[PDB]
């Protein structure tokens, strides 16, 4: 059966969590990637260097012996964040990269951003020094369709304030749209992406067709097959500034399978798999590997990892749930056979 | 304190199940409606007439004594169903109309049916159309619009006399075809779909228990059946779809379609008239519209409603699990007096 080497991956959008559940989930990163961003949405965030640190620490206090994982951290851009303090997180390596998640008028000040007009003080900041901006690319204006929220972040935000600041290095992170394909296709060295397993292999028909999927239920929402196939087409075009991120995005199952579903994917145990059947039915396994390992550290300007994995294309089945201290967790593909596994 | 008193209302499109979940159900219904078309999607389906005959008295046996209610049934159409068959639970006033559920036991195409359409056509039986197509490569928000054109066109152009009620709408492009339609082409619009849209399923949180068919839409479509009923037109009425699923069922990892509205339809459909500045043809809705269509009598009592702000319960008992009524711990504002 069939083999894929591949310098080993690191994953550029990931969820951790905290407390008992990050101690679960971490060793699903860990045993495969050699580095991950790691999102600072806690409760509350990760808005500080001090609480960067203590996070970062808690992480490498949950990574299995004899794994060699390095956690990226971010932080969580606020209208109430001092330049000042994300600059000396950059500065001393505690900060990879700051995230950006949607504006909403209504926000806490310590809790997000109520305009991006607002946090230009700090966006300039990062754009002197050269800090990569992470963006979850919504607008959540209670009168736009939630299919449309990814495009009109484009056309509103996105392309005014890469005009506003010109050398500003920005991921758009987890495209789901066509709209998105095209743009970031289209973009310059500075804008770069990633794209999860689920928007590819599967678009909102899956989760709604049959049956309404709450394990399928992420942001950006699931959208329509011509956007799905967009997706697909721009990793198979070899295109090396789009790169992987899981978006792994735990929830226990009660909280999934409830009179309101969180929204999230937990994909960290079979998202790599995903990804090389994607390329695989593509007929792009020639960009596979510089999807997983190579694009991602070009663009922030890391070293590519010098140990190598391997995929065998071999079936096995993924597990129903996986235990919790309390509760359980549905992993992505739970109960299904899938054809590449890690070696 | 404001009081609105109509002419009893009907529901011309309702589930009612079987067993425990009918017992626990009709009374939701049999309390405020006159008449309800009772749809056959039991498993096995109401395809007999035999099967129609004990199905309607299950459910007889359940309405609370005092309740005035009347159950109309229907026949689930299939593929090889006899014409003959229909044609006799019809004359015996056991069917009072005929329901096409595309499959995914259902009709697999109006071709195969035919026989079955043109007696429906002869004897003048309604013919209740699930107006969806469900072909895989088909986007779930297409299904109703690409029906339209696909198949409810074609038959009614090659019926011409038979009447048609276009269920549950979702859609401008159906809102459009029903008001363009003769006087053969009716709809019914459920509360859901007057009230909300898709933002409010999933903005937020994935709320299945806003999850039914066909699928909510865009906003744009929502305010389209808003304005429809609101226009006065007199060829739409009440049809909750009421559709109730025990709780984990609904709450799962595949969530089963439909919403229990029974409880809070009437209410709720008075909001929408309301705020539509369109009481005035609240009532037709309700209470006329239907019977008018179907050529049956409007109900002879009258019922009030009062603009008093009534709390929906967060659950409903069921012998195993609860079942969560549509709007389940939110508040209504008109409430049925008495
Ligand atoms: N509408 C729904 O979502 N559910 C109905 C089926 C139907 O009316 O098609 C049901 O019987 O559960
Ligand atoms: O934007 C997000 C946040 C993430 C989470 O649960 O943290 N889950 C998602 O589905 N996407
Ligand atoms: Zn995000
Ligand atoms: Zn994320
Ligand atoms: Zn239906
Ligand atoms: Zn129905």
């Amino acid at each position: 059966s069939q083999v894929l080497k591949i310098r080993r991956p690191d994953d550029w959008h990931l969820h951790l969590r905290d407390g008992d559940m990050l101690k679960t989930v971490v060793p699903y990163t860990s045993e495969i990637y050699g580095r991950a961003i790691v999102m600072p949405n806690l409760a509350p965030p990760v808005t500080t260097v001090e609480a960067a640190v203590a996070y970062r620490q808690r992480i490498l206090d949950a990574v299995p012996a004899g794994h060699d994982f390095t956690p990226l951290m971010t932080c969580y851009l606020t209208d109430s964040l001092d330049p000042n303090e994300l600059e000396r997180g950059f500065n001393e390596g505690v900060f990879t990269a700051a995230k950006l998640y949607p504006a909403n008028a209504a926000t806490n000040s310590s809790h997000g951003v109520t305009s991006v007009d607002a946090i230009m003080p700090v966006l300039e900041r990062m754009e002197k020094i050269g800090m990569p901006l992470l963006v979850h690319g919504e607008v959540t204006h209670a009168d736009i369709d939630i299919f449309d929220r990814e495009a009109r972040f484009i056309e509103s935000v996105m392309e005014p304030l890469r005009q506003r600041l010109t050398a500003l290095k920005v991921v758009f992170e987890h495209i789901t749209t066509k709209d998105a394909a095209d743009y970031v296709r289209d973009g310059n060295e500075r804008l770069a992406a990633t794209i999860t397993p689920q928007h590819l292999m599967f678009n909102r028909n899956h989760m709604l067709v049959g049956g309404v999927r709450p394990h399928l239920y992420c942001l950006p929402i699931l959208k329509r097959n011509i956007h799905q196939q967009a997706l697909r087409e721009l990793v198979a075009s070899g295109f090396n500034r789009v790169f992987l991120g899981t978006d792994s995005a735990p929830h226990a199952r009660h909280r999934k399978e409830s009179s309101c579903g969180c929204a999230g994917c937990f994909n960290a145990p079979t998202a790599l798999g995903s990804y090389a059947t994607v390329f695989e039915e593509m007929n792009a396994l020639q960009h596979f590997e510089a999807f997983c390992s190579v694009n991602g550290p070009q663009f922030y300007g890391l070293p590519v990892n010098d140990t190598f994995i391997e995929l065998v294309r071999e079936e096995q089945q993924v597990a129903e749930s996986i235990a919790l201290t309390d509760d359980t967790l549905v992993p992505f593909l739970a109960g299904e056979t899938v054809r590449w596994s890690v070696k």
